[PDB]
């Protein structure tokens, strides 16, 4: 039995942020050189959000601290509307009654609020009131790898049902322009984002359409002395994200030994993979993971594009490169077969191979 | 031919379960006096003596001479994390260990470690400190669930029964760790009162693997039959879990013992009837111990003997609520006594998480 991707779907809040704009609207808030200089080095044009953090609505609630509630209920005011129409469309192509999906799996790490998103997806979309339910939070820029293995696992156990898997991110809900580096920097990279993946369990034999994604193999690696390398919190004014100097450092050397054994496992070396969907969470994240694994630069195209035109959007990221090569052929085989990977907070390498049918 | 793959035929076991709780012991008698303390405070003698709760454990003491002065702050939700952290990595590493000691399982044996949690989160969590520590594979899968309640021990067995059905090899470890005295604050309002009165420290781990049903399991090992969840229509405000600049907290409802009562029968009967049973042929039930009001309408939503619930009120008068870990001190008692002589006690256990929603789980106790 194989695990399929057999649907799949991304969305954005509507209102689109210009960094080169943002740079200078936050550049005006002594040394206020540097906020141009991580601007320019981000490597984004531009990024999604649900709300404009310099609104002169939010600029007041922005000084003020203990709002991490009522940013929770931000969090979810926006979060609902935008994860029912990604998991509308990420279903929309499926024939798929609601009586066929027993899971749905949320992540996120930019927003806590019982009952969540989930719940509203359920009652929103109409699926079964006795569907399973499991909420993963703070696993980070990889979770969607976390919840994907969750969908897999349930999928194979239960081969006639489907299971939904949803990714939202509402950074901008957290925003607080505070006065250290590393909070300048992850205003500067992160956005706001959706998607969902609907899931499935077929016969090795089934010939697959284009299109659908076949999950070939998972694989996790808690590095070695890297646990200062992504740090998550809850501020009394919000979620924050601490990331260490030396991360890029650990991904370097972190990312080769694990994707080299994965693929070994599979009679695989990393010049056979035609695709590469690297974690986009900031330029050096990207410049680091290639270095790691000797790759043309050119192979990280599309991962460099999503971080252009969207910036870093956490556990969603990765789908949305996923989309891209789902609808872009990097060559003219039948069948391209690929890596995934990301980075979670006691920096773990989160990943795959997978397969995308082609014709 | 492109029917769906065959299903796989083996059953979740839980062959491993061990139970801990911080040292410290609160007297509830003696909790109410001190809370008292804090016009007419005739208030919590009150929502005291209705508890129905006689001890708890807490890693902190909310009302320390220390933690006084750091209790009445604003803005000290990150510092309190990092308590929940340092204070639940020790417990969860403890109890963790007591549930591989008995197994002959080796380490790369265990390929996943679910974590469920409502009352910490925190950068590399508890999840990640356990494989350390444990001298877990550093490939194993983890799965961290959050804010899913009083019944995320049901999610996150679930997450751990579809691995090992999937996985037949693999063991999967289950770690629930609670710890609601470090996000004490002792507001005004009737519903923090009560919640300050019920909810208690603790933590518990299930060890799961995949088993061939015509295996001859011994005593005391879990056979996890079936699985359900029930979102109850119209409850969404039964339930509250939020994140507050001091602290986390839960917002019950007035309507939350209504609508356990009228949830509670309708999800049970269709579920036994799946699996060719009805609530009289069922020993052992292992309902929730939130408080004196959720057991007393479980046990009337069934029409059972106010005596097959002796396990849950026995939690919760000595450990009071720990959230998602009761369920599992629960299923500890039930198996280290028979409740009856019949080889093989038939179980069904429930919890209820936020949005309202019954989740439990049908299941088998060997006795010989
Ligand atoms: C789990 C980590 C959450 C980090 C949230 C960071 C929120 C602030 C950055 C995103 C919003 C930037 C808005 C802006 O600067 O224009
Ligand atoms: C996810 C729900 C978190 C609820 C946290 C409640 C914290 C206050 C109650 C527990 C501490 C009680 C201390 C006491 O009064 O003795």
């Amino acid at each position: 039995t194989v695990a399929v991707i057999e649907g799949l779907a991304t969305g954005t809040p509507r209102r689109v942020v210009n960094q080169s704009d943002a740079a200078d609207r936050v550049a005006e808030l002594g040394q206020r050189e540097r906020i141009p200089r991580v601007y320019q080095k981000s490597r984004i044009t531009t990024r999604r959000m649900a709300v404009d953090p310099l609104d002169a609505k939010f600029d007041v609630f922005r000084r003020e601290p203990a709002t991490i509630r009522d940013r929770m209920h931000l969090f979810y005011e926006h979060a609902v509307p935008l994860a029912v129409d990604v998991s509308k469309r990420a279903l929309a192509g499926l024939p798929y009654r609601a009586a066929e999906i027993g899971l749905l799996v949320l992540a996120t790490s930019t927003g806590f609020i019982a009952p969540g998103v989930d719940v509203a997806i359920v009652k929103e979309l109409g699926l079964s009131p006795s569907i399973s339910r499991v909420v993963v939070n703070f696993m980070g820029c990889a979770a969607a790898m976390n919840a994907l293995g969750t969908a897999t696992n349930y999928v194979r156990a239960h081969p006639a049902m489907k299971a939904l898997v949803v990714c939202i991110e509402l950074c901008s809900v957290n925003a607080v322009f505070a006065d250290d580096i590393n909070d300048v920097v992850i205003h500067s990279l992160f956005g706001d984002g959706c998607a969902a993946l609907v899931i499935g369990a077929s016969q090795v034999q089934e010939k697959l359409e284009p299109g659908k994604v076949v999950v070939r193999s998972s694989f996790s690696q808690l590095l070695d002395n890297t646990e200062d390398g992504i740090v998550l919190g809850v501020n009394h004014n919000g979620i924050t994200c601490e990331l260490s100097e030396n991360l890029p450092g650990y991904i370097f050397s972190g990312v080769a030994p694990v994707v080299t054994e994965m693929l070994w496992d599979n009679g695989l070396q990393i010049s056979d993979i035609d695709l590469w969907a690297i974690h986009p969470g900031g330029p050096k994240i990207i410049e680091q993971s290639v270095r790691s694994l000797g790759i043309s630069a050119e192979l990280a195209a599309q991962s460099w594009d999503v971080l252009a035109r969207f910036g870093n959007m956490l556990s969603v990221s990765l789908i949305f490169v996923l989309e891209t090569m789902v609808q872009q052929a990097e060559s003219a085989k039948a069948i391209s077969t690929g890596v995934a990977f990301a980075f979670g907070p006691g920096v773990t390498v989160e990943g795959m191979l997978f397969d995308i049918i082609r014709r």
